[PDB]
């Protein structure tokens, strides 16, 4: 009685306490999960030492062991002015040696809006952060302008370089060597091309620089500052003034080389370079399907402090920092099997290191099953603000190819290393990184000069259409060139990868520029001879290619809609058989409606009963395919059997309206009596119209359609249609009889108008959304078509597409799509037209396959300027994104 | 015996708890808890910028000739190529002086030590100073350091002059500037130097606060530095039509053409707020919430966004859970140029439109206008200008506003300028503001700043590395105990000795008043000699010496022993609570000695003691418990020689004593009245001096500390003891063969003294007492520490303070012996 309402109460009660405490729960394991959340790296980019331009070029290199340290180029500043072995020396450099780049003069200032003024002032630390940047997003499979204006964050560990005091000696003072060189600008620059609004600096912490601004991005992750982030280290080379205070110093090796661990390790050598990473929250990255190439599972960073000199190392701080950054990301000591070390091979520095290493893990490794150290340094040497972003890259690598690359250089295990008490082992040789079925976790150690120590520890990353569209484009012709050229190496190189994941890459995960390049290809075999026929200049079916003017918006698009005489045997079944928004509409349709489909594509006709509402049907289903991919009419129109299906389209119709009205006088006609005749006339309708007066049979025949100029089509009774063209062969004008079965937009056409003006009374009228052009008018349709009173005119009267052309051309039209099986009113278009304008496309076109009529028309709108939903043109296949070719930058030299 | 709903709802409170808890801890204020600065308009305080801002006074000047020649870069012509708009800039009254000694930088070093460097020294140890960071808690700790600096031209004018040496690098290197605060402040934290232009000094900051709610340190170090050390940079920023050609920041002004140039450096010292206040620190305002943004590709690169501020304002907000309406005052980026006023005055609206009324309005200013846009620092000095208006509770003009912008739609931004020093005036609600800077090259940055939170005799310690520094530190300390009477002397000692490093040039006052040690330091600027006034220059890295404890006898005692002690030391109180009364009686006296010597950090190096003090000694040694330790005829003394009486002895065959050898003429025999009276009767005869008044004729664990026996005279039963004589003059000889110069007596007289002066060298060694009859047990006890602080033994000054209400009081900070270093 009241009994229950005491225990329903008591339930509900319970019952909101347990929601509170599901929720009160949940908020909090949302903020411990996030505060500890591994930061996912999903792209990379960078310039090294060694002709290296890339992380497949950087593994080449770390693969084979290679030393990529060379003599100061001539070209930098003359070495043989300033080398001088004798540590005694004033104002020299201990080494002949370094590790440099192969350009840095080399940029493409049109590419990133710079002008070639300037770029005159423009530090080439810069020049190398926009090119790296920008290549490492590609590689991410991020488009840049889905990137506009969006919170992203960008650290880069940057220094002033020696670029200003190089201008300040030949030339004034100008507006631009402020942004052109202070490393807030350059980094400043990142965001203002990108259009990235999220925490934006640049830190400075020497050795460390790269890895502080990891451990910076990380935080502005975890704490939701950004959802993306750019994060890096740049290092050059230009005067010899850094070289002899690092000589002065005694940091510098005399050899020119890193023999990290080696008994001989005498200082360091000293080499530039670039990296930039993007990282996203590992959630977030599994969210968006993104190929997590390495995680980044914890970070700290820490001082030496007063314990020991300020240039000198300190190994409890080391210990202090590797051990925070693992406390950071909740990993095991136990759980790490490598290490780059910061190893520079100096003759305290590498017992320093390998004896923190040593504390470190001491307790969770053994001498059988010991710890692998290692470093870049060896190969590149020290990129002092950039190592570290080398450093990280290397282990990246080591993790994503399952190998642990050589350290170079270690010939004599140092003695003054406790080898036989701390287990830890150098790797000599490339080798297979081998575990137990346990997780591969790394760290990477940057120790600063002026000791502030970094550390991080990364883990392993965790765990239909048969006919394609390849779009390429870049900023220039010569760009596209050398693209094309980038894609025929590519192909040639990986061909295990899938033509479908290729282009699906492209078309969603590239930049859509200015000089464009459309192929349609149905294997990697067509596509690599396609590209070849396009290099040498042969002209060839399904490649389109074209320069759009800067600042071009798309072009306005007309829709003709195919009438009658245009059917044909199993026409568009592969669309069928293959494409879902073809088909959600194909079978639609014959649910309203033997079955459209029997009647359509039988197991194994031309009669209007049949030909008239299949038409309809198949045009809604290629028009509901083309919007799918992008394409909306800025007018439609279509010959009779077509306005229905162009009505629909622009609101007037349900698919069952227009099928039912479509439907009704298909079954009409049919029943209509025979003696109907048709004829297909080459003279105007001035002149058919002076001989239906001359021979008296204006009462008898009618004009059907006026087509061109100079074609129209006559309808009536047998006789008299027959009479008129034996006249109109009389004076020598062209005729021919249509394989028709009844006289239509004839006067025989009056029994039925009042049997179908019946079905027409039964149907609601909505307005049209889209511009439509009247059959009846040649005319922009006004409200006339409201009333079922245009829809029974529409019979009687002919339709005047000659003046619909003329209409579309007077309104600037230069763009038509033809939804119908055979491109019949683009011939006729054409015609109506002056010689040369306009695109024609077709949707289907006998003797040409479906989808490469479908995908040639594609392309070619591509070539138009024409937005395309190349999402959307994928969606129904099994497509993956794949690494494919970065930006080819054209370069030129800027300095002085 | 729960329900289900019973169990769910303690859950529930429980769940709640842990969430709020979590939540508050990552939204927690950041107290700001000392500050120090470098301004333009000879500013080198807050108190000395307070002042600049609250008298309105415009701080710009004309290019000092010793900078550089403005005569040869300025020209009025805006169509002028490589020159310079203005003749003016907001400058540093001196940037070459430094005090290399002070931070070990010996002047080879310095020559090539970037001016920013020097003063990021100077400035970060007057912020822990004033913060009153006890020295041992900073040295060897997780502090961070956070600094908006970039590089200067120093090194570019280095290179004009000399060949490239290795001091260049840790010389000029911004990362090096930003690694020598952690080396030469012994800080383990995370260490970083920033450079995002304009925003830099806030930048730095909410990386700091980051830090600290992280718990990646405990206390950090945030701020920044500029400098104007060539034209260069002036040229560049005249020729990109920055810099205002009348040398001045017009600020909302309808003129505003620009800004002027200023340089600084400004250090803040961060702790989180329930850090701040468990440790009992001066909190001058909290840091509620900050956030950092870029303009992105709106705008154009070196021009500001509207949106961008509006962005960057509402995340420092949301932050740190701060609505609108609450903020009362902004310190605007406002550098006086003609589009970025309106913006940021538009992006002001915009931000507080809907929260505040044309009636009850925003307040706007910026210190630009008195100091000039200090750009790397510009952050820094922003701040700073609104923690001093939390303090004072007022707000400073703004200058320069003449005529109101009307590009500015004033009349429907709810938006006021400051233009005169007026009371910050909020209805009853907690004064809160906020400091935009906005970087040329797009990163934006503002800050949501909050107001704060809400015995009789002693012994002031001074110190500095040097003579001359003393005596200007004595200076200091003189103006300003005249300038602040209201200060209580318990305070202020308690602040000097607790929260200031102890230096080797010092000096020790014992002083009952303020008056006594004005007075006091009056007589020791003039060398006038007075007791309780104790100095010495201690050497270069002299540690702490030798310190013997000394043990009083029987004949010592007295009524009255240690009763000032007794009811003011509650040390001594603690250890607290005739023959067979005073031999325990000294006993329990000299353990409360002890343990009251030894709560101010006393701890021997050897320890002995006359009779009951051997005794003393062994407890203090750890041998046996106190429990174990305190629960358990005539006599004369003789001047003369321990051979020449024991061969009297057997010259009268008197044999069957000496009690003890207090010296090698100063002997106690031991015996019957009849047998000693005819032994002082022969020796009078002999011409030998005797007295005497002694009621008969006297004569477990390891040791952890070192003793001295009375039997052997040497290191080291309690039966024998009893019968054997007590060596004291065998005792006092081992003491100095082993390098005791140190010596301190526990007891009621100072006979140990007397007695071991005389068994040691003329003027060897340091004698001091405990209590002395003449002298006031508090005064007897301080001149005796004050004494084994000249010494360089480590005082535990806290526990000196431990029993009293002592609080923290702002303190002067060290008067550094500035030198001139260049080129
Ligand atoms: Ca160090
Ligand atoms: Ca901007």
């Amino acid at each position: 009685l009241k009994q229950e309402q005491e225990k329903e109460q008591s339930l509900s009660a319970l019952q909101r306490a347990l929601i509170a405490l599901k929720d009160a729960r949940s908020k909090l394991e949302k903020y411990e999960t996030q505060s500890k959340e591994p930061i996912a790296i999903i792209g990379m980019s960078c310039r090294f030492p060694g002709g290296v331009d890339s992380p497949e070029s950087f593994w080449q290199l770390l693969n084979d062991g290679v030393d990529a340290i060379s003599e100061v180029p001539s070209n930098r500043w003359n070495i043989n002015n300033y080398y001088d072995p004798d540590p005694d020396a004033t104002g020299k450099i201990s080494t002949r040696d370094g590790g440099f780049l192969s350009q840095i003069d080399g940029f493409d200032a049109p590419f990133f809006c710079i002008s070639p003024r300037e770029v005159q002032s423009l530090d080439p630390q810069q020049r190398l952060l926009l090119e790296v940047s920008w290549e490492a997003i590609e590689r991410a499979n991020i488009v840049p302008d889905q990137l506009f204006n969006s919170l992203t964050g960008v650290f880069i560990g940057i220094g002033s370089s020696d670029y200003l005091n190089q201008l300040a000696t030949s030339e004034v003072p100008q507006a631009y060597w402020g942004t052109g060189n202070a490393p807030s600008a350059a980094t400043g620059r990142l965001s203002y091309i990108l259009g990235l609004t999220g925490p934006n600096l640049a830190v400075e912490t020497a050795c460390s620089s790269s890895l502080v601004s990891l451990h910076l991005a990380c935080q502005s992750l975890r704490q939701q500052e950004c959802n993306l982030a750019l994060a890096g280290g740049v290092n050059l080379l230009l005067s010899p003034e850094t070289s002899i205070i690092f000589s002065q110093a005694k940091m510098l090796s005399p050899d020119g080389r890193c023999k990290t661990f080696d008994a001989s390790a005498n200082g360091y050598v000293r080499g530039e370079g670039c990296g930039v990473i993007v990282l996203k929250r590992l959630s977030d990255a599994v969210a968006n399907g993104d190929n997590v190439l390495a995680v980044i599972r914890g970070t700290a960073i820490n001082q030496d402090g007063a314990s020991g000199g300020l240039t000198v190392p300190n190994g409890p701080s080391q210990v202090a920092v590797i051990r925070k950054a693992l406390s950071n990301g909740g990993v095991d000591p136990a759980s790490v099997s490598y290490i780059e070390a910061h190893g520079t091979g100096t003759s305290l520095g590498d017992p320093i290191e390998v004896g923190a290493i040593g504390t470190v893990f001491g307790k969770t490794h053994s001498q059988e099953q010991p710890l692998i150290v290692g470093t870049a340094k060896t190969n590149i040497g020290h990129l002092e603000v950039a190592a570290g972003i080398a450093g990280l890259m290397k282990v990246v690598l080591q993790l994503q190819h399952q190998q642990i690359a050589p350290s170079l250089h270690f010939k004599q295990p140092n003695p003054y290393i406790n080898w036989s008490q701390l287990p830890v082992q150098v790797s000599t040789q490339l080798t297979p990184w081998q575990t137990n079925g346990k997780s591969r976790i790394a760290g990477v150690s940057s120790f600063g000069f002026s000791g502030t120590n970094a550390h991080v520890v990364i883990e392993e990353a965790p765990k239909e259409r048969a006919v394609y569209l390849l779009t390429l484009s870049a900023k220039t012709q010569a760009a596209l060139d050398d693209l094309v050229n980038s894609y025929q190496n590519y192909l040639k190189n990986y061909p295990e990868l899938r033509i479908a994941d290729i282009c699906y890459t492209a078309n969603t995960c590239r930049s859509h520029f200015n000089n464009r390049l459309a192929v349609v290809a149905s294997n990697q075999q067509e596509l690599v001879e396609k590209l070849r026929q396009h290099q040498q200049g042969e002209e060839v079916t399904g490649i389109y290619s074209i320069e759009l003017p800067n600042n071009s918006t798309a072009p306005k698009i007309a829709l003709l809609f195919t009438g009658q005489g245009s059917q044909y045997v199993n026409m568009g079944r592969q669309l069928y058989q293959q494409a879902p928004v073809f088909r959600k509409a194909l079978e639609q349709c014959n649910e309203i409606l033997k079955s459209l489909l029997e009647i359509l594509y039988p197991a194994n006709l031309d009669q209007t009963a049949y030909t008239q509402p299949c038409l309809f049907a198949l045009e809604y289903a290629l028009f509901k395919l083309w919007q799918s991919w992008g394409i909306q009419p800025d007018v439609v129109m279509g010959h009779s059997v077509g306005e229905y299906v162009a009505a629909t389209v622009a609101g007037v119709f349900s698919l069952e309206e227009g099928l039912k009205l479509i439907a009704a006088r298909g079954r009409l006609m049919q029943q209509l009596p025979a003696g109907g005749e048709m004829v297909s006339v080459i003279a105007s309708e001035s002149k058919v119209l002076e001989i239906f007066k001359a021979m008296s049979l204006e009462e008898k025949v009618a004009i059907a359609a006026i087509n061109g100029p100079e074609s129209t089509v006559i309808s009536g009774e047998a006789e008299a249609v027959g009479a008129i063209a034996t006249h109109l062969e009389s004076l020598s004008i062209k005729t021919k009889q249509l394989q028709v079965s009844h006289a239509f937009h004839s006067r025989l056409m009056e029994p039925m108008l009042a049997e179908f003006e019946a079905v027409a009374k039964q149907v609601t009228y909505s307005q049209p959304q889209i511009s439509l052009i009247s059959n009846v008018t040649g005319q922009q349709v006004g409200s006339e078509i409201t009333s079922a009173e245009y829809w029974v005119n529409h019979v009687r009267q002919p339709v005047r597409f000659s003046e619909s052309m003329t209409t579309l051309h007077q309104e600037g039209y230069e763009l038509f799509l033809e939804i119908g099986p055979k491109p019949i009113l683009l011939g006729m278009g054409r015609q109506c037209l002056p010689e040369g304008v306009g695109v024609w496309l077709p949707s289907l076109r006998p003797g040409v396959e479906a989808w490469q009529q479908m995908l040639q028309s594609l392309g070619q709108l591509y070539m138009k300027g024409i937005k395309v939903n190349w999402s959307g043109f994928d969606q129904d296949y099994a497509c993956h994104k794949v690494a494919i070719p970065t930006y080819p930058f054209q370069r030129e030299s800027y300095w002085i």
